[PDB]
């Protein structure tokens, strides 16, 4: 085949390269390209920029751009187009706060058609890695700006990438076709249709009926019982990647009773994670003992796991004054029950399943977990504002983990800051996060990452649950389906049915 049909829970969005919801990162990465491209080994390679140099102080960077690249509408890609894109992004600077590069860029100038100069306020180390991300530093034809901006919308979603949006129908589908005037390698696939299918069971059904050819996504892609069955079905092809990121609970250090270190530590001994994974996730994921897997850059630190040990969990609670009243299973301290609210998306069957398991495990150690299932909007508002006891949370995968995930812990309107807000050493943690991003002493960088991650582990801010994987279900005719280096991209241009 050379046309494929796949599915996504939502439309790809209007494909503004510089904005977030409702734009889907993997679709922005199909159409728009970066100056430099992220590789699985952590390095970046030349992409729209063929080479670059930086000053001694590491604050000014000069990129030599390819001179052969056109936007899909035939307009040239050049340093002036790149500079206008940076201006457009930075004109919306406060929206990009989570990403420190957006706070670092002082100036971007086209010195010629091929020479682009970027100036930073400090020697920001993850500079190239952050240019490599799906958004916001990718390039739309400046003719498609609205009043010379993108923050208020764009006209046509015109990029330089291997795919061109053909058409979109809200709540129905999106169709992409191969860019026949692409500067790089031509994809084998000519057309990709995304059917919008919000429900994981309905996605599985669409595959079983032959309505779609490919499903690609994280642990939520389809029911995991069904995935296991599909993996044994000789008519189908399935894949499970190596783990890409962590799923955890975040505990609110500023809200009783999770404001108590002893409570947070006890919760971290109460969960048999292997059992949770075998029960709710059909044995398809890996147990997580730490916020970052030991395979994550800077995170191989010999941190001590809190292995499942309910006797220890009870002892920790007892020592902190949380004891069991006569005839009750829920602990009390100073008259107050040990009660914790777990908020999650109520219509997410998998979240609900894990929440039930967590509630059951915590009851065994005398903690009453109240399950609060709400719509997505409500849950995001709770995370932003710290209106939670516990929430499900995930890290962001490569290349965000650890530097960008850490960077964002400093932003008050995000779950991580909110979960951490009650820690006495939060200011120090935030100071050290600032310092790691700017340091060029590798020894100091490692020490800072060690200290930040060690404090977060030792303070039991998180309850890591699983390192989750990408999964794929496909018609055999499509062949082996590759994974992209960036956890949030889907490498459709690497699919090659005919070898
Ligand atoms: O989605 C956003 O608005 C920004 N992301 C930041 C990290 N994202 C990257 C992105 O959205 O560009 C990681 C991810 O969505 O996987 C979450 C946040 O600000 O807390
Ligand atoms: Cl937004
Ligand atoms: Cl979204
Ligand atoms: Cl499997
Ligand atoms: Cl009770
Ligand atoms: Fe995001």
């Amino acid at each position: 085949p050379d046309e494929i049909t796949t599915a996504w829970p939502v439309n790809v969005g209007p494909l503004n390269p510089h904005l977030y919801t409702p734009n889907q990162m993997f679709a922005q990465s199909m159409v728009y390209e970066p100056l430099v491209k992220y590789q699985a080994d952590g390095s970046v390679i030349p992409w729209l920029a063929k080479s670059w140099t930086h000053s001694e102080d590491g604050k000014t960077w000069t990129f030599t751009l390819r001179d052969d690249v056109k936007f899909s509408n035939g307009e040239p890609f050049d340093a002036e187009a790149a500079a206008e894109n940076f201006r457009a992004v930075l004109d919306n600077r406060q929206r990009h706060a989570w990403l420190e590069l957006a706070n670092q860029i002082v100036d971007v100038k086209a010195l010629s058609k091929t020479e682009l100069q970027i100036t930073l306020k400090s020697a920001y180390y993850p500079f190239l890695q952050e240019l490599a991300l799906p958004r916001p530093f990718r390039f739309i034809a400046p003719s498609q700006f609205k009043n010379h901006e993108t923050m208020n919308g764009i006209k046509a979603p015109i990029g330089t990438g291997p795919w061109i949006l053909q058409e979109s129908k809200l709540n129905q589908y999106d169709v992409f076709v191969r860019n026949e005037n692409y500067w790089g390698e031509k994809p084998a696939i000519k057309k990709i249709t995304f059917n919008v299918i919000p429900d994981p069971t309905t996605r599985a059904v669409a595959f079983e009926t032959g309505d779609i050819d490919l499903l690609y996504g994280n642990e939520g892609l389809l029911p995991l019982d069904t995935f296991a069955r599909f993996s044994q079905n000789p008519a189908y092809h399935t894949q499970l990647s190596q783990p890409i990121e962590t799923v955890m609970l975040a505990l609110n250090t500023a809200k009783a009773p999770t404001n108590e270190l002893a409570v947070r530590e006890a919760l971290n001994y109460a969960v048999n994670k292997k059992s949770l994974i075998d029960n709710a996730l059909y044995g398809t994921q890996q147990v997580a003992d730490t916020l970052f897997a030991p395979s994550v850059p800077y995170a191989n630190l010999g941190l001590k796991p809190s292995q499942y040990d309910p006797q220890k969990a009870k002892a920790l609670l007892e020592k902190a004054g949380w004891t069991l009243p006569a005839g009750k299973d829920i602990r009390e301290k100073n008259g107050q029950p040990l009660r914790i609210e777990l908020s999650f998306i109520g219509t997410d069957a998998l979240s609900k399943s894990m929440a039930e398991i967590i509630q059951a495990d915590m009851r065994q150690i005398g903690a009453d977990v109240s399950l609060i299932g709400e719509e997505e909007s409500s849950i995001y508002a709770r995370q932003r504002d710290g209106r939670f006891g516990m929430i499900f949370h995930r890290t962001w995968g490569a290349p965000y983990d650890p530097h960008a995930f850490l960077s964002s812990m400093r932003v008050p309107s995000h779950a991580d800051f909110q979960a951490q807000q009650g820690l006495a050493d939060k200011p120090l943690i935030d100071k050290e996060i600032g310092e790691v991003l700017a340091t060029h002493d590798e020894t100091q960088r490692q020490a800072l990452y060690r200290d930040i991650l060690t404090r977060l582990h030792d303070e039991a801010v998180y309850l890591p649950i699983s390192y989750i994987s990408m999964m794929v279900v496909s018609k055999p005719e499509l062949g082996n389906i590759p994974y992209a280096p960036i956890a949030t991209e889907i490498p459709f241009e690497q699919i090659k049915p005919v070898k």
